[PDB]
């Protein structure tokens, strides 16, 4: 069974949800997810997890020594260390089809600012660490991004191009609207005609760079 | 005050937990978010929001007629009604600027095979709609694009090119490693050329793409 760790501040906000894929993932005894307040490592009384920048700039930039002691508690050299950022390589389907097979993730939620660079150069002298973005936008933590991942990944797990064009049901007509005959028809391949066509015409208008274009 | 429908089968995945970003919005009273179950709009005793697809294939599509009256409910010609699919527009940080001063934001959260087509044909018509992927890769429903979405357009409501370098703070050193002595230089002209620099390098490795 695959064993996945979060660690972050906001340990509510990723609690898990019995109805969800992973909620019944975990059910089907497929996963263990578990959770953990990295408030946990602190020391001082105000429990502090961040600092000012060297060499200035906005906003702070989370202590590597708190990140250290967590890290070293629950990792092992066969762990995957997965850390989201903006500045991290791309996430893609290719990227969950493998981590689906791993056995053990540990995703490291931090500030977009980012966690002290000293910590994942440390970690990966003893795992493997992959900094990844899920996209081209900012959040103000990995939060989010962590769930993202760990959908993305699970439903591929045993056991859980070009763009789809448009899909339809009942009932044939809705609000003065029709369902494309073709689809009525039960004509195998003049179904599979038609759906090509509509993938072509969405993929070229929204997604052209999918099918080797300069973007817009 | 932002408002925030959201629409899923999954009210308890989706809904705001105080210790988060979206909880302090909330709090604060920079927006109010409402989270309702589809299943309230259903016709018959399933509570049935899906159907076999049209043309066949594997998986189910979203009924019309259900997230037709849902619509027609939350939505008002104001709305702005956000959709994630995989076959959306790219949701970028243009976008999330854009929709951080809308006034009602509706999301309709579906499971990935899709919704019947007409429902967004037809919202069209009286409504602005926005289908959008927030990156390419496949969710079994919309719900954590949802979040997602949420909290990129949140943190930029007032009250709430490269790569960005390596950052460190204190202390000094550690296990073994040092900040670079370059930043507590107080050569700040310095600084912003060597952060620029780390940028280029960080951008070449890991997103030649963005050049
Ligand atoms: C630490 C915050 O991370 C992000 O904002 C992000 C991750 N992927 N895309 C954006
Ligand atoms: C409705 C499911 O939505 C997705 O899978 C998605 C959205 N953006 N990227 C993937």
């Amino acid at each position: 069974s695959m064993k996945i760790d979060v660690v972050t501040i906001f340990p509510e906000y990723l609690q898990p949800v019995r109805q969800s894929l992973p909620g019944k993932a975990i059910d089907a005894g497929l996963v263990d997810v578990a959770v953990h307040d990295l408030r946990r490592w602190t020391h001082d009384v105000h429990k502090s997890v961040d600092d000012s920048p060297y060499g200035g700039g906005p906003g702070m930039v989370m202590k590597p020594t708190v990140w250290g002691d967590a890290l070293d508690e629950i990792c092992t050299s066969e762990t995957l260390l997965v850390v989201p950022t903006p500045a991290g390589y791309p996430f893609t389907q290719e990227t969950a089809w493998q981590w689906s097979t791993e056995d053990h993730l540990v995703i490291a939620c931090g500030r977009y600012e980012g966690i002290d660079q000293r910590v994942a150069d440390d970690a990966a002298t003893r795992m493997r660490v992959r900094e990844v973005s899920i996209g081209d936008y900012v959040l103000n933590g990995g939060e989010a991004a962590a769930l993202v991942i760990i959908e993305a990944v699970l439903r591929l797990v045993p056991g859980v191009s070009l763009l789809e064009g448009p899909s339809y049901t009942r009932p044939p007509s809705w609000r003065g609207m029709d369902v494309p005959p073709v689809l009525l028809s039960g004509d195998h391949a003049k179904i599979a005609a038609w759906r090509a066509e509509q993938s072509r015409q969405r993929t070229i208008e929204r997604r052209p760079d999918l099918l080797g274009f300069d973007s817009p």
